[PDB]
């Protein structure tokens, strides 16, 4: 099975890491729009067009399924992309809602959604959660986490201060935190550590990882493919420098 | 005179602000490539291609001069753009060198260049300064200042921590700091304050503002008096949502 994975840049590698572990797909065509990243700071019209242009990229590749690894593109462009695609397109938002339903029994559990400005502005998560009966949802655009993570600021005073900046105004302590952005898994332990330290919690809030949630969805849509692939072929493509993009895979994938 | 101003996004508004104050031009066409910003985190070939495409944008506008307000495009793309342009293109690097020549008599004065990653890696400032005999040049890509400033984080603990992050390893106290990025004028006083606080200075280092340096250059080159329109015709264009761009202009120009 040959698939595509689309992201604004290298963030999509956090989804790719999950995909690789699932051993579902024999061939993966990765495309990161690294000339135009970030998407999260930009507007619905721009991101929609970016999503359609991604469809054009994948045409000659004869993929069977397209994964939109980007939470921003999932929130803003997925519906438009599905309108103009014959293949299934799967984004990272809906599978996370499904993961919530499996992991969060109490409809009143406080859930906090973290994402880019565009993702949070869309209310994609809030709407889908409300539709599933969840009553206690907060959201926060933790925009600066993205550039910090791009700069490998994954610990230390600057990361702590940035987390404190965004989290300090929170009205409700979350029991569940959705990592609604490709980059956030890289600081998941730090986020857990923030809440435990600041609120004297012996264990952290439950974190939802977009890559693991999409994998859980795919593992049952393509059940015949579980553990099918001994070692996948992966092609790396970028609109920016493709060596720059591929170079980052080692870190993100823990190669 | 009708001119164009090119930037990656809204940062160019710090140059536009200088330009408007100087009353040099009757008409200004501003274009911010806000669908693709930042340029600073990307590679030379991509940035060069961005610069070439910006020329296409201005073609129907029949401008007489193109200003490249972006320090990143100036450092990486200016030479390529000039190669494909029939009109003069002026960037923000060379005018700042000329300002330093005027203002910094001591060739061994410690100069610190701040810029995006791409700008700093290009060594465009270092090379130009060495060419003019300056011997004591330091450089620092203060990359995260850009997103902080985009988010209007112009004060407080986050900014202070970020400045500390970049400035603490410095072994030479600068006499001159080049604000080698469109965004940096918006934290100029905070940068001044950091060095005075942390290095125990009665006076801050001299800060070189790219917008002010290009104004000085343009007046001399075109023999301009500060007597064009107080309120010129200004058009705003963007590759992203132009309403979003203009909304920000209102904040940066104030
Ligand atoms: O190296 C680091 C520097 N950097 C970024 N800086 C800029 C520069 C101009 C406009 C936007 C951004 C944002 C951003 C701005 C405001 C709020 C949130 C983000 N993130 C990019 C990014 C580049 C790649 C991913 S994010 C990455
Ligand atoms: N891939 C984006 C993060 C980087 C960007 O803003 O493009 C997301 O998951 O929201
Ligand atoms: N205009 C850019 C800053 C924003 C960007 O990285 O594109 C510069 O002056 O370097």
């Amino acid at each position: 099975m040959k698939i595509g994975v689309f992201d604004s840049g290298v963030g999509g590698f956090s989804v790719l890491k999950s995909l690789l572990k699932a051993r579902l797909f024999d061939e993966i065509i990765y495309y990161g729009d690294s000339a135009r990243v970030p998407y999260g700071t930009k507007d619905p019209t721009t991101i929609k067009q970016f999503g359609l242009e991604a469809l054009d990229f994948f045409k000659p590749h004869e993929i069977e399924l397209l994964i939109v690894a980007c939470n921003t593109a999932s929130a803003l462009a997925l519906e438009e992309m599905q309108k103009y695609s014959k293949i299934p397109i799967v984004g990272v938002i809906e599978p996370s809602i499904l993961a919530i339903k499996r992991q969060v029994e109490d409809k009143n559990a406080p859930i906090l959604v973290l994402g880019t400005k565009a993702t949070i502005q869309s209310n994609a998560y809030d709407n889908a959660l409300k539709q599933q009966g969840y009553l206690n949802i907060s959201h926060l655009a933790t925009s600066l986490f993205v550039p910090l993570i791009e700069e490998s600021i994954l610990e230390g005073e600057l990361l702590e201060t940035c987390m404190h900046y965004y989290f300090t105004p929170l009205e409700i302590l979350p029991e569940v935190i959705i990592l609604g952005c490709t980059h956030f898994p890289l600081i998941a332990q730090k986020i857990e550590g923030y809440f435990m330290g600041h609120f004297a919690l012996p264990t952290p809030p439950l974190l939802i990882h977009s890559g693991d949630a999409i994998v859980e969805y795919l593992q049952q849509k393509y059940a015949l493919k579980n553990n099918a692939c001994t070692f996948p072929k992966v092609e790396f493509h970028a609109s920016g420098d493709v060596i720059w993009l591929e170079r980052q895979a080692k870190e993100w994938l823990k190669l």
